[PDB]
């Protein structure tokens, strides 16, 4: 093709998009240029055929952002907290409307979560490279999405709206027996569900606003904790569950109604609720147990019309049982983990749906369902669900201008980045065992660096340890590791 004009009208979409404004900064902006710009020097041989607007904070600016360069055009913004710049809607909106770009990508943190940005950019003609308003709320809202699962006939855990439910919608009414108005109501929920309870505001994001209660003397003041947190967000209890695994499904749909599971990903190696390890495919789960898991991911996505990805989150026991937990309504900073076992590009998807492509006529999509590349011919993702299959294993790792591309030369399977904080390195292997061997070997190389040496060595020491080499490990694990 030789325009993103020609491609719509190509691939059988309805919305040209030459220009993106970007609603984040940091490896977000960086991971969605890189991404996209390959896909249109595959598609077009210039990578800059979807040119990339971003905002500039004068913090960014100061710090010299490599985003800000690798742009095709920057913006500068109101500096301060994220509420003036990347979080504020009306800005983005603004921005969107006065270059003007033809859809925005909010990726991860920020405004990703906020239902007003796609609302708000629907009303000016803008695409957004995510959820609609609609779908965002009734699945990204912990105490709404937990309705929409018990609806759907998905397990959930113990909690202040177990036994509720009723394109689909949930009433002011019905979500109001779900929360917790008041301290009072809450410590009423706390006693039914049963001790050890989680106080969670629904709101929350990035694990905000969570609270572990042991009984109800300690219960009002983690109640006022979780209100000052999250402020403004509705509150529920739920039951503290047992050490699990922790699995999460990914989900693709396209502005149609066809919806698919990219495998998943085991993150139940975690350190106070933060995610330290992930792997794809979600090994753990027996693969009845995990199909299961993935059609109730597509099922629950479906019903509320979710558009582009998603997460689906759940407490997976080796009884077999599963439980939903959430719904992240986003990509994820791990969804590269994805990526290289399931060959899709996730950015380049979520730009070719947003211009209305269905997933059928997505080369990556196809290739993964085993039909030719560049036919037009349309897949039934149902009939052909044993179709696809994960292309080796990976293993992702939690490390601890504003973004350094870190390259090893131990490994061609393996790479990463280094945040300004943290970062992520990224590990592909034939099989786990050949995934964790060269994350060793890559972090190894790493511990070399002065300001990596500490840091590294007790992520070698966790890989190495027999528990976690016969995958024998829970969400608690690293806790009580130290």
């Amino acid at each position: 093709v030789a325009s993103p004009a020609e491609f719509v009208t190509r691939f059988g979409g309805n919305k040209v998009i030459e220009k993106v404004l970007i609603a984040n900064n940091g490896i977000a902006a960086v991971k969605c240029m890189r991404s996209i710009r390959r896909w249109s020097y595959e598609m077009f041989r210039n990578e800059r055929a979807i040119r990339f607007v971003v905002m500039v904070t004068p913090e960014d600016l100061k710090a010299n952002a490599e985003y800000i360069k690798m742009a095709d055009h920057y913006v500068p913004v109101p500096g301060g907290p994220n509420n003036n710049n990347y979080a504020n809607v009306e800005l983005i909106l603004d921005i969107a409307k006065r270059i003007p770009v033809q859809a925005v990508w909010a990726g991860w943190g920020h405004a990703s979560e906020n239902p007003k940005l796609p609302e708000l950019l629907l009303k000016n003609g803008i695409a957004f490279m995510g959820p609609p308003s609609q779908a965002m709320w009734a699945l990204g809202d912990k105490i709404a999405s937990s309705i929409v699962a018990q609806t759907a006939g998905i397990p959930t855990l113990p909690w202040s709206g177990s036994g509720l439910r009723v394109i689909l919608n949930v009433p002011q009414e019905l979500y109001e027996k779900g929360y917790v108005k008041d301290v009072d109501d809450g410590l009423q929920a706390a006693e039914e569900v049963g001790y050890p309870v989680m106080i969670k505001a629904s709101e929350g994001g990035g694990g905000k606003g969570i609270r572990k209660v042991n009984n109800a003397d300690d219960f009002p003041n983690l109640f006022r904790q979780v209100q000052a947190e999250v402020p403004g967000s509705p509150i529920f209890v739920m039951r503290l569950a047992k050490q699990s695994r922790h699995l999460e499904v990914q989900i693709l749909a396209d502005q149609y109604g066809n919806a698919i599971s990219l495998f998943g990903r085991d993150c139940s190696v975690q350190r106070r609720h933060q995610k330290i390890i992930e792997e794809a495919p979600a090994t753990i789960a027996t693969p009845a147990v995990f199909e299961h898991m993935e059609q109730c991911a597509v099922k629950l996505a479906k019903m509320v019309g979710y558009v582009s990805a998603g997460t689906v989150e759940y407490l997976y026991s080796q009884d077999g049982s599963f439980y939903f937990l959430e719904l992240n309504p986003r990509l994820q900073v791990e969804h590269p983990c994805t990526e290289m076992v399931a060959d899709v590009n996730l950015p380049a998807a979520q730009l070719q749906i947003a211009m209305g492509i269905p997933l059928y006529r997505i080369k990556d999509i196809r290739m993964m369902y085993g039909v030719s590349p560049w036919g037009d011919s349309p897949i039934d993702f149902e009939d052909s669900a044993h179709v696809p299959c994960p292309r080796g294993h990976v293993i992702a790792a939690r490390i601890t201008g504003t973004v350094q591309e870190l390259n090893f030369r131990s490994n061609k399977n393996v790479w990463g980045y280094f945040s300004v904080q943290f970062g992520h390195c990224f590990s592909w292997g034939e099989n786990r065992e050949e995934a964790i061997s060269n994350m060793v070997v890559a972090l190894k190389e790493l511990s070399i660096r002065g300001d990596f040496r500490t840091t590294v060595e007790y992520l070698i020491k966790l890989l190495e340890t027999e528990s976690f080499q016969m995958n024998r490990i829970d969400t608690g694990w690293l806790d009580r590791l130290i």
